[PDB]
């Protein structure tokens, strides 16, 4: 009943027990994944997270957990897979869950931006963020056949699907990402 679903991608793996979880290292007290849960809730009513490792640590803030299917393909694309075989529903806008300070105009101008295509993700004026992406449902059975040959490049399945990138250069920080816990205590 809602038009694009947003959804926090935390990872998954843990191809050796994991190591570190890092959608629950903790910023200012609050999880990196619930910072950017929250940050999509400012701009959506329907959320979840895509989770394989702590998952009823997820469910405690009475989000929908969804798990990766069995295949166990690879990287980023796999979440994106199994959300969309998990959830109804026609767009989804999907952000990695170490990007804390998303603003509250990344589905607006996401979709603004559109023109027509299937995908589109960020720029934020030095690098593309092709994980903070608005996927048409359309895009399901692309990536369910890029996936099932073996294939795991995002920035190549977001451009054989025919997306394009959108300019947030002007959105000073707003993308910037932890990439370890020595750089997650700088942020506090
Ligand atoms: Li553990």
């Amino acid at each position: 009943m809602t038009t694009i679903t947003g959804v926090v991608l935390a990872g998954g793996k843990a191809r050796r027990m994991g190591g570190v979880d890092k959608g629950l290292l903790e910023l200012n007290g609050k999880p990196l994944w619930q910072h950017v849960a929250d940050a999509l809730m400012t701009q959506l009513s329907h959320v979840v997270v895509n989770a394989n490792r702590h998952q009823e640590i997820y469910q405690a803030s009475g989000l929908k957990v969804i798990e990766d299917s069995l295949a166990d393909y690879p990287g980023p694309l796999a979440g994106m897979l199994s959300v969309m075989q998990q959830e109804a529903g026609e767009w989804f806008l999907f952000c990695p869950c170490d990007t804390p300070y998303i603003p509250p105009d990344l589905a607006a101008r996401l979709n603004h931006q559109r023109k027509d295509a299937p995908v589109v993700w960020v720029h934020d004026g030095e690098r593309d963020h092709p994980t903070i992406a608005l996927v048409n449902r359309a895009i399901e059975p692309l990536l369910l056949e890029y996936l099932q040959a073996g294939e795991r490049r995002v920035m190549v399945f977001m451009r054989l699907a025919g997306g394009h990138a959108v300019d947030f250069s002007d959105h000073k920080d707003a993308f910037v990402n932890v990439n370890t816990p020595e750089e997650l205590a700088r942020w506090q």
